[PDB]
């Protein structure tokens, strides 16, 4: 299953709030789908469907809602991978790590509220994560040679000298997330983020145990300027998930990192977050062409 959601960011204050230019139709409830259209000008308006399209005024928590169900998923035993796809300045950041509310915080607390209610059914939960980023195809530990290390029949992924920080508390939550320049955030614009959180549970009164992967990524932007191709073999990837034939995980680190979380079973949501200014309008094209064909 992969599924894909739009979000509309509202406008800056150094920027000009005229949205005219896009238009965000009635979730269709027969169909289960969305549409907009964008006029380009000249009047030559054209038209996209996803899953779910979240307007400006839709906040995080809101997003949650519509997000929650995925996640609980983890807890069955699956794999899941969230993504944030679009030009920088669109929001990724915003959608996957602002304090609280973003994707990130949310789903750790999410969880959380899960595992003390399983624990009434004798379920008990080990919780760890790692914090990466990637930037043309260096792996760099935000917790502080990494390599990636697939376990063929375990059907694992482990990357060497990773610090995995083990969630114990809600306090040692808030404190890895309280600690999470101008060439910093160049830099980061050009790098993918990933959060990965490992649910080990187990059940000693029915013997059950259950493992479950979460990839929260926070893509590098996807305007023209190695990001490139990496962009092009996720979306190369996941289209051909969603078409038996043969998968080039190896064509990028960021595919091979996570294809164990994107293979069989596994659950994939992509947000693909557009800037609703009129400057934008041709890489906010290229980013809803985009998430077409990764939807398509
Ligand atoms: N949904 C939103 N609501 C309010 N402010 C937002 C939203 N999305 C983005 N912003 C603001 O717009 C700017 C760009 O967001 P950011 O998440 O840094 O973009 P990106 O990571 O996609 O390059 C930030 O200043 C952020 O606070
Ligand atoms: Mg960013």
């Amino acid at each position: 299953n992969i599924r894909v959601y739009c979000r509309i960011r509202p406008p800056l204050p150094h920027e000009d709030d005229n949205i005219e230019h896009i238009k965000v139709q009635p979730f269709d409830d027969d169909n289960g789908d969305q549409g907009m259209t964008i006029n380009r000008g000249n009047s030559q308006v054209i038209p996209f469907k996803f899953d779910k399209i979240f307007d400006q005024q839709e906040t995080n928590d809101e997003i949650f809602k519509e997000v929650g169900q995925l996640i609980q998923s983890s807890l069955d035993g699956y794999n899941v991978c969230i993504f944030a796809y679009g030009q920088t300045g669109s929001g990724k950041t915003y959608t996957m790590l602002n304090p609280g509310d973003g994707i990130v915080p949310a789903t750790i607390n999410h969880i959380f509220s899960w595992i003390d209610k399983l624990a009434a059914r004798g379920w008990s939960y080990k919780v760890s994560c790692e914090f990466i980023e990637i930037y043309n195809e260096n792996i760099v530990d935000l917790l502080r040679k990494h390599e990636i290390r697939h376990d063929q029949e375990l059907k694992t992924t482990y990357i060497t000298n990773i610090t995995t920080c083990v969630l114990d508390s809600r306090d040692t939550v808030d404190k890895v997330l309280k600690r999470a320049s101008t060439a910093a955030n160049e830099h980061s614009s050009r790098s993918h983020s990933i959060f990965i959180i490992h649910l080990e549970g187990k059940n000693e009164g029915t013997g059950e145990k259950s493992q479950g992967i979460l990839n929260l990524v926070d893509l590098a932007g996807s305007e023209r300027l190695s990001i490139n191709k990496s962009l092009s073999c996720l979306g190369d990837v996941i289209h051909a998930l969603n078409s038996k034939r043969h998968i080039p995980f190896r064509n990028s680190k960021l595919t091979y990192l996570l294809q164990y979380s994107l293979i069989g079973s596994s659950k994939t949501l992509m947000f693909v977050n557009i800037s609703p200014a009129a400057l934008h309008l041709n890489e906010t094209i290229n980013s809803l062409r985009f998430a077409s064909k990764v939807n398509n």
